[PDB]
Parts: structure tokens; C-alpha cells; sequence
């Protein structure tokens, strides 16, 4: 079963779903379906076939309205900055297209609202590309969880700190940009490790935060103000009664794509560093007393995914193995008419949540959130 | 000089403090005062005896008025549970005496100002134990911020995470008892955090808190667990930095989990305890190209190295922190002068925690009693 | 611009190379086509070409030399067979990459040189692992000498996948097909970072170990579980070296830690995102090790991930593999890890062999 | 008992004989920092109210002329290490030795057979092997926890003297220390060798200097960085390597032991963990457990009451110490007594040959 893929998007992320379309079947075969890098859609006709030329894409086009009118495009992955997500995916839903929509899923909840309405009674597969949950220590520790070896979770505390704008003469591209982004550090980063709470603890019940912009404006390469958060933190009651804390920035020297999270259960506790991604830390209260301690567990063919990974343990996960595992479940979800998790269900949610942050940081107050 | 200190209690902080007296002149020299363990409390004259005859006092008692009403007594050292801090130190100071008092400094914020306004005016120094604060590496940390190495603060987060109580069949002790420990975690292990937090960033403006019991009883020596297990804050600096605290005593394979990370405008610094000898700082001066957290190790080049070990890594323990906190409390009765942090930085602390407490009960922000 | 390759055969990673290198790397030095594939069998062989995408099948891989229209050779066959398809994709004047060691002996590796040597090709031996970007920017370190003057060195390679005694006897445990255990299979690799980082070896001196005798398939194991090299450099410099198949708890752990007259650097593949460099010129309360996170900054960096700590895997490390030594075609230069390079490390096991056997120093033939 | 001590890193010990009794408790016996002694009669005085003594002298002879004393404690260069432990045998006098036991193993000889056949309770300075950690490790082997040991990996990684301009002390000057790095350093790590594994039964190395000529400007004339390869008497593989030309180590003191079912790692930069992989562990949760030492650990009795509470130098000392003294108040042996401090001094003889010629030389194992 060959599925033919339309991308939307060449810029960084063009390249993360290209490259996790050529290799996927390569890692895991016999694969549940073949991608065909079909048609690669851009903002120009000379960056469009330049981007084909570059991912290996059959086609090329200015237009991406030409992909979801095409009918013989069995995928639509939207690969754009946050503005265009919506009409996008509302359009190939209506053309009944499986869509992969990159985060966050919109700019708003009530626009994330109707790409999940104009998919959610569709007879398609639909997912927001949450890829580091698929980081495969990530499955791991949801396993452990899941499995009840660390007990009931009692707390959750995640991070994302990063440190590529900590510089003021960084420019104000449109992740800075409001109107296009939606939010700052809580939409771009933040949602990633919401998604994570959700998955590896559950539901929340609400937030209370605070939203802090540090540079507020930025030179208009190619002074404008920055009228979006840089950072955000975020206490959280879970449903399940876990509780739980956010903190995500832009502004943190020393900090490239450090994405943890450390959760407390009654019979154990688990630690995840991103930057170190090939490892997690789990300690279980049953070790003899002697030898307890956090152990180092380094992921490969033993741990989830590790079949269609590689043969030993560190010879390295890097971020295109995330992709590659996501377009795996993708594709298999399509090939056995299934649905697949994080789905734009799952996205909703995210946006659902980040909105409830922004209100509680007005407000200066807990907010409970909406539960879709 | 020889300074004689009477101490009231001989437990888990029975050796902290008797190694300090007995060490601090070998690795400060020349030295402020000599110590003197003249007279050690305990409850029962045995246990007294048992105590004196293991951490090398001269003499013992069972009656701590006995302390107090003794003129050549020039040092009392509180290291018993938070529900007699307070009356020892307000007796102890209408006779004169030099205090050193262990955390919390009392139960609440209520007792802890009685505390604050009876050494308030009188000529003598008064310091809490908050010991960790004179790691080196938070001292270097200390070092690096003020001197603007690392520019205007951001950002704060502060952590103390254990698990000596993380079993439920673990009995229930008098840091377990609300109306003689005061809090739980909140008492017992935040105010270190708070405490750093102070030390490095500055004063606390608000607080937004919870507070958690996962554990609601434990077998007696069942009773009920009426204490905090676990507390989680943010915090705005009345500096308009942001940041939070995290405690608990229910974190499976976290020890002595003291740490911190600050955000600086010109870099960031981190520290965990687990490893005191390491503090890691990272500097956006730093060539494109070979730009990181670099770990420093402490030693001769570092505050407090020149009365510690000649070489970085031959290793810092739980014993310097006291040993350095003793120097510097000496080194104040010694030059009449005073020493940080004294019973006001223990009284804010106290202010803080009550604030925490009204906060996590109102689900609100809350300002601290400055 | 369009290379054609013909691989013949761990299959994947190559492959992923091919397909992933131009996405990376833009302008790309040329176009890599997954053109042919051969294996034990054609079944297989029809397996391996639907699963990496090649676009024709064989079973007899002298096929591909024999085919005029092919570019590129890639051998991903086990150590017996190297020389022979080498040897042979030589005399057809055809572009070579190889996997390491370059054959089961030096002798055998002599050959490949000498069928290579004169001829007008790219070769290149497949010692992947220096092109991790922190192995290169370590390189940039030490070469604009601000480390100083290398002394000392420490590699390693320890792995524990076959440390259960009923872990199979593969080929790799087969002096026969392997030619070496650990000696070829995984300390190749850290010799060669060696010879990039510090510089050639001058002697050795080597104690070879076996822990595991025998292995189901219950045949004998006739080669090194373990081997730990002394060293001498050319350029005065010191150094050991010590791989293993039978430490647990080691994955993939190739550590390396130079000391210099101004600085060091330590190496953990485990963890290949990080490189920490210790400066002597660090303000003396502020001096050590620094970890630093690679990313756009540092060496390769321009065609990698926009920022650091996204996560390098094995697979980027073949594709810069397969970036220079396309580079090396389509220019007409020459890719570095070449067949001299397998030749010399093929020595230098050698070497290592006669050391273990002579309980001596033995000098190394320096080519 | 009140077991006075006589003291010839002086700050190190006292701490101990002040510290120990209130760390273990009931104590074995309570010490007496009765003499200490030093270069001269200002520096004794001084030194004797630093360290809290009862009583100085310029002279180390007086302090084994004193009957009243029970315990001698060298603490000099080397030079002088050989001359005053014959003489405080001689006079029947318990000892500690800080390492290395000489200059050679030719000294160390005659202070070996000076003990043995009067029972003294007699030890030599390898404070290392008894932070907690390591402790662990050993009591792991012993328990075949890690099955037999295969291969071994040891370090000692400084780089105080690593500056050219650092100056010409005592430990670069062949007459007065007998070895460099060798001697200084890699002495401890031989120590935890022939601890955690056994005996070593030949030797290879290369001995190697950096830095020839230091200010005082003197000549350097020993040993700056030594590598050396082990075969162990057992079948069991081995590395041990020390530098004080190693910018970023402090005081790296490292190893790496492979076991037939798992493996430990200690860097003694971070003392109070120890590395251990259990080949035991479920095959989705197998790896290096970080296990910070407490009570559950060997020593734990008398240490902090919490894991990670914080062990530094003082409390490896304070072990050592207590060891001893439960020794002497008991009456039995002590590892490492000056046996084991000799077999040492052999091993580094080995070692001095096996550079010397380059090739491998058996270890005389006493
Ligand atoms: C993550 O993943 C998503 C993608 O972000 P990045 O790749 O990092 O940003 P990026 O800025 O590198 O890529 C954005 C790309 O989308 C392309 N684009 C914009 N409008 C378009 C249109 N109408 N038709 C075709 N292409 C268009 C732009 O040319 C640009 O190449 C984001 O939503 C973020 O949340
Ligand atoms: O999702 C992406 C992350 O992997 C990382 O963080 C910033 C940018 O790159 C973000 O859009
Ligand atoms: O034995 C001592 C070591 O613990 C340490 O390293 C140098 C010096 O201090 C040495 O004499």
C-alpha cells in the first residue's frame, strides 16, 4: 500500500517529515504502508521545486490548494507556520484526506475547535505531530507507568528551556509574531511537554500561572514588539488527583532543547532529559536497600519501538527517529483503518489548556480547564 | 579567647554541631574564638551523660535553665525540635547570651517574631542554621551573581527533594506532629530552599502555593499525619524576577536533593547538593563555538577555600557546612559585629512559610508579610 | 550531478545515508541513486531492495561491477569478503567506500591499497563514528592549538551484547570470516580517532582476551572478547586503548579523553550531543570542563539540526560519511578514512596481534 | 580507653582522632591528641593549639622516648618515612604511615619485618579504599553480587602541578619523595586494585615527565604521569593511570571493574555514589544504578542519618581512623597493614623496571 504524500511546508520540519518519509520503511519493515513523497507545496514556485529537488519530491507547487484538489493525495502533512494549520486541514478534511498537522494545532482554541470538528465524524486518520512522546525512553516510562511499576503518580514537573533567542538582537520572526504564532514559548514548546503530562500522568483539571515576555521588542530583519510570552510557568491539578508544574523559555542560557520531566509515583520515580535522550533515569522503592537508586537505562531493541530501531542501545536516537516512529503509527493507523494518538482530539486539548494559561495569568488565578 | 557553648540536644543534629566546635579552629586559622564544649542538654540526665561522654563536652545536664542561668556560658546552640526553640531563645536572651538556633526557627511566624523581638535590640549575635547556603558552590554562585557575571536575575527555580519517609510503615516522629514541628516538608526542608532563594535572588514580594499529604498516618514509635509531605510554590522577587520552590519527603531515589537553577540576561547557573563540590555556570560571553554549562569544582580559588582543602574535589561533606558556618558566627562575637542569617532572616522565613500555608488554604496569591 | 550506487549487503544505515545525505546537506554535492543491491540470494536480495528502496536486485554481485553504468561501490558484506569485491571494483575504475576493518589482516588490506592506489577514484574505509559532529569539533579544538600540545590519550569501545555466554556464534566470532573479535570489529574505530585527533602510532604493546570459549549455533569462539593496547605516538605523544564485548552496562560506549599543555577534552558517544573541553586560560575561580551541546555553531553544523541538542543518531553520522565522500567524487579531491588509513589500522592490529603474542613493544610499519 | 597519639594534610588526621569517637558510638576507644611534632619548635607550637594537642616538640625521637604515649601517626615526606618507623616498632609503638610506605621498596622492607613478628596493631594510609563507596563495591564482590571480575580500569587524574610556574616542592625531587604521580597517587589506586580484585603478578608501564625544570628555577627528576597494564593472580585484566598533567581532573580517583554478571563504576570527584549494573536486572530496565551511600551502607552506622547528607576527605579519615583504634581495642590486624603497604612498594618497584627496560616483570608477591 502505497500512500502518496502531500507536504505542505519545506523550511525546518520539511525536512524532519521528508527525511522520516524516505527512512520509515527502511526501520520498520515489513512497513504498514509505503509514503511517496508526491508533491511539496511552498510560498513560491522556485522554493516549491528547489524544496522537491532537496526532499525528493515528485512535484512541486505555489499553490497548496492544488494538493487537496488533487485527488489521488492520500495525505496531507501541514508543515506551515501556526496562521495556516486551520483552513488547511479543514480543507483536506472536506476532501476526506488523512492530515498530519504539525503543533500547536492552531493559534487559538476556538480555531483548533473547528479543525477538530471538521474532522472528528470524517472516516480519516488525523494527528498533530507531538513527536517527542515518541522519543522511545518516553514510551518506556509510560510503560513502567502503565505497567504500575512506579505506583500511583503523585507529581509531575516538565520542562522545555531553550536559549536560541536569549539574545535581544535575535529578530522578530513570526514565532514572536502574535497573530501568526498564537502564543510564545506556551505554543511553540510548552505544548510538547502538556502533551507529555496528558499522556504519561492524565487529564488536567486546571492551571494557575505566570507569563513573563523578557525582550519586548526585536529588529524587523527582512524594532517590532514582542506581544507573545517567552516563558512560561504553570502549577496543574490533575483529574487523578496527581499535581504537577510547567516551565518552558526561551531565555535560558546553557539551555538547546532541554526537555525533562521528573514524575514521583508511591513505588518509584522517573527522570527524562531530552538532550540525553537515548537514556532514563527510573528508581524503584523494591530495590534491596543497599541498591537503591536511580538506574540509567539506555533505550534499544529491548525497550518500545526498539524492533524497528536500531540493533544496540546507544548507537544513537536522534530527532529523526522521532519522526520516523510517528509517521510509522501514522501510517499503520491508515493501513488498518485505525485511529491514532495524539490526534487533532488530542490536539484540541493542548489549546484548550494553553488558552486556560493565558486566563489564569490574567486573572491571577487557578482556572479549570475545559475538558472538549 | 575561649568561648564555652551550651548546647540543648544531642540527636541527628547532636554531631552536625559537636564536629563544628570541636574542627572549625583546625581549618580556620588563625581562629576568631576557640570553642568550648562546656555543657550539653538532653531530657534525661542518662541520656545527658551518654551525650557529653560522645560529642566530648566537659560537663552535662538535664535541665537547660541549668545553661542559661550559668554566667561563664557565652554560646547557646538550640538543636532540639521547633516546639522549644522559641522559649530557650527569649530566656536566653534577656540573660545574654550569644544564640545559635537550628530551623525552622519556631512553629509559626507568631512565635518566630517573639523570638526576632527578644535579641531584636539586645547587643549580642544571634544566627539561624541555614547551613547549606555556606556550600562553596553556592557561595561561588553568590560570587558570580553579584559581581554581574551572569547579568539581571530572571528566573529561580529551587528544589529540595527526599524520600526517608517515602514508606508508609515509617513511624511517626515529632516532624510528623503539627502542633510540635509546626509544618511538614514545608518547615523542615523548604525554608533551606526559601533561604538560597533569598541569599541569591532577594526578598520574596508573593507566593502561590500548594501543599500536599500523601501519607495521612503512620504506625506510632496508627496516629495521624496533620503535616505538610509535600509543597510546591511560585514566587515573584520583589526584584520582578519570577520563579518557584518544589519540597517533598515522597520522591522515590531523591536523597538530599537540594537544588537550583538561575537565569541570568548574561548566563545561568545550576547547582544540586548531591554533588555540593560542583556548582555549573554557563556564560553567554562564551565563544559561539564552545558555549556550555562548565562545572566548577571548589577549593583553594573559591570563598571559604582558604580554611578548607588544599586541593579542589578532595571533597566537601555535610560536616564543612558546619565547620564554615561556626567560623563566621565566632568570627562575628569575636569583632562585636553580626553574621548572616540572624533571627530577622529566620523570622522572613517564617513569614514566608505562613503566607505559603494562608496561600495554598485561599488557592490565591498571597503578598508576604515583609 | 546523478551518482548511481550499488550496495551489497546493519544494510539500513547506509541506505538512510543515501536517501536522507541531500536533505541535509544543500546544494548537494550530487544526488545519491539506491541503483542496485546484492545479497546471499535473490529472494533476499528482492527483500532488501523493497525494504531500502534500491531499484533493481541481484544474488551474484559481481553483477555490479560487471554493470558500466553503476558509480559508486558500497561494501556492507562481512570481513571475509572486502578485498575481493574491492580488488575487483578497482580494476572496473569504480568510486569505493568499504566497512572496517578493511579485511580480516594487513595483508589482505595491502591488496585493496594497491589495486586502489594508482587508480582515479575516491576510496574511502567507513570509520563513520569521527565525523560525529563533537569527534570534529574536538578536531577544531586541538588544531588551532587551543588545547596546546597533545600528551596523553584514553579510548575506548566497551559493549556488553554478547557478554551472556548463550548470546550465538556469529560470524563475528569467527577468526575464520571476522579475522579479529573486538580487536577488528569495534577498537578499528578508536584507532582511527586516534590517528585523527593525536596522530600516527610509532609502537604498541597489547594484552588480547577471550572470556567466552565457546557459543551455540555449541561450536568455539577462536578470537578476542577483550583487547588493551599501550601506545607511542609518532609525535611523542602517550596513549592506551582498551575494547570490549564484556562490560555490562556498556552499550555503545566509545569514550576518548586527551590531555593537553593548555586543556583536555573527554568524548562519551552514549551521550555523542556532548563534548566537554577543559581551558587552563579560564579565570582560576570559574576553571573546567565545559559541556558543549553541538549544533549549528560547530563543524558540519550548516547542514545538521537549527539547533543544538535536537539529537545527532547513528544515522547523521553516515550521513556526513556519505556527504564527504560524494563531496570527494564530484569535486575530484579525496575522501580521508581511505583504504591507506584501513591499511594502516589493519597494521596496527597486526601489531597489536604479534604484541599480545610476543609480550612486547612492536614498532608499526608506517606507511 | 584513652589511647594518646603522637603526631609527626597534618590537619586530616587530627580532625579524625577529634571526630571519630562522636561518629561511632559507643566508641572502640576515645584518642588523645597527646604530642604532635614538626620542623621546629615555633611550628609545633603553633601547630599543637591549631590541631588541639597537649603538647609539641622539634624532635620525633622524644615522642618515642615518652612511654606515656600509645599511638605514633608519621606524617612527613618520604625521606624521613623509613627512619622513624623502625624506631617506633623498635620502641613497640602502633602506627599509621601516610604513603607511599618509601622512597622504595628496599626502605619499606626493613619496616615490614621491624613490625610483624611483635604484634603490633600497624597500618599504612590508603584512606581511600574506605569511603563508603568503595566499600560498597567491595562488599558487592565479596557477596559475587557482580560474579568474578574480569577486567579492571583505575585513574588518578590531577592537575595542580600542571602549570609549568607551579613551584619545585618536595614531590618533584627524586631524593625526598622516590617516586612522582607513581607514589603520590597511583599508590591509592593499587591499593583498591589488590582490595576489590587481588594481587598483582606481573607489571608493564611507561613512566613519562612533562615538565623538567620548575621554580623554587630547580630540575624536575621524577616521574609527572605513569600508565602501566596488570595481570592479576586470578586471570583478571587490568589499567592503572595517574597524571598531575590532566587540566580538569581535581582529584579524580576512578574505577571501572567488569564482573562476569555486571559491572562498578566510583569517581571519587562524586565519592558518595557508587555505579553499579546488575546483568540480573529485567532485560527493558537494565543498567547503571547510582546508589548514593547511608546507613543501609557499609560504615552507615556511624555516618550522616541520609543518603546523600554528604561524605567528604574528614569522614574517610574518621573510617580509617576507627578501623585502628577498633584494631588496637580488640587486638587483631588491620587492612592495609604495612604487609600490604610493602607489597605496594614492590608493586612499584615492578613498575619502575617494567618502564625501565619495556617489557613485563613479575611482582616479587612477598
Ligand atoms: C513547528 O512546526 C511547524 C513548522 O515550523 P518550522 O518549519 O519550524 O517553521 P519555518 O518558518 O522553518 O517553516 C515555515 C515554512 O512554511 C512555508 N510557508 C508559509 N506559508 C506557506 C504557504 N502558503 N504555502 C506553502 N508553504 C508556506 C514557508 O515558506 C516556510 O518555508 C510550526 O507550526 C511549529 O509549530
Ligand atoms: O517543535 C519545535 C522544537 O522541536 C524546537 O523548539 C523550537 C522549535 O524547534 C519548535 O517549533
Ligand atoms: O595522598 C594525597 C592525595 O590524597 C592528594 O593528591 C595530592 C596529595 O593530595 C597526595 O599526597
Amino acid at each position: 500500500q502505497n500512500l502518496n504524500v502531500g507536504l505542505i511546508g519545506g523550511g525546518f520540519m520539511g525536512k524532519a517529515h521528508s527525511l522520516a518519509y524516505a527512512a520509515m520503511p527502511m526501520f520498520f519493515w515489513p512497513a504498514p504502508a509505503l509514503p511517496v513523497r508526491k508533491v511539496i507545496a511552498e510560498a513560491n514556485p522556485e522554493l516549491a521545486a528547489e524544496a522537491a529537488r532537496r526532499f525528493g519530491f515528485e512535484n512541486s507547487t505555489s499553490d497548496w490548494r492544488s494538493i487537496i484538489d488533487d485527488p489521488d493525495i492520500h495525505v496531507v502533512d501541514i508543515a506551515t507556520p501556526n496562521h495556516l494549520h486551520a483552513e488547511i486541514a479543514i480543507a483536506a478534511a472536506e476532501a476526506g484526506k488523512h492530515i498530519i498537522c504539525e503543533k500547536p494545532l492552531a493559534r487559538t482554541g476556538e480555531e483548533s475547535k473547528a479543525m477538530y470538528d471538521a474532522v472528528k465524524d470524517k472516516n480519516i486518520v488525523h494527528m498533530v505531530a507531538f513527536n517527542y512522546r515518541r522519543t522511545p525512553a518516553v514510551a518506556l516510562a509510560k510503560k513502567y507507568i502503565e505497567e504500575g511499576a512506579i505506583g500511583r503518580i503523585l507529581s509531575f514537573r516538565g520542562t522545555y528551556l531553550q536559549d536560541w533567542s536569549a539574545d535581544p538582537n535575535s529578530p522578530l520572526s513570526w514565532r514572536f509574531q502574535k497573530s501568526i504564532a498564537g502564543s510564545g514559548a506556551l505554543g511553540d514548546i510548552a505544548t510538547h511537554v502538556i502533551d507529555m503530562a496528558r499522556y504519561l500522568v492524565g487529564e488536567f483539571s486546571a492551571v494557575n500561572a505566570v507569563l513573563s515576555t523578557w525582550i519586548p521588542e526585536r529588529p524587523l530583519q527582512s524594532k517590532g514588539p514582542v506581544d507573545v510570552d517567552d516563558e512560561v510557568m504553570t502549577m496543574i491539578r490533575f483529574a487523578n488527583g496527581a499535581v504537577g508544574s510547567v516551565e518552558a523559555t526561551r531565555n535560558a542560557h546553557g539551555r538547546n532543547n532541554y526537555i525533562t520531566f521528573e514524575i514521583h509515583g508511591t513505588e518509584g520515580s522517573i527522570v527524562f532529559n531530552y538532550e540525553r535522550r537515548d537514556e532514563l533515569q527510573v528508581a524503584f522503592a523494591s530495590d534491596q536497600a543497599d541498591r537503591r537508586g536511580f538506574r540509567t537505562v539506555y533505550t534499544g531493541p529491548a525497550h518500545p519501538y526498539g524492533e524497528g530501531l536500531w540493533p544496540i542501545p546507544a548507537l544513537g536516537i536522534g530527532y529523526g527517529e522521532t519522526k520516523i516512529i510517528e509517521a510509522h503509527d501514522f501510517f499503520k493507523a491508515i493501513a488498518e483503518g485505525g485511529s491514532v494518538s495524539p490526534s487533532f482530539a488530542d490536539g484540541y486539548q493542548v489549546a484548550l489548556i494553553d488558552d486556560a494559561i493565558v486566563e489564569s495569568a490574567a486573572k491571577e488565578s487557578w482556572v479549570d480547564v475545559p475538558q472538549i
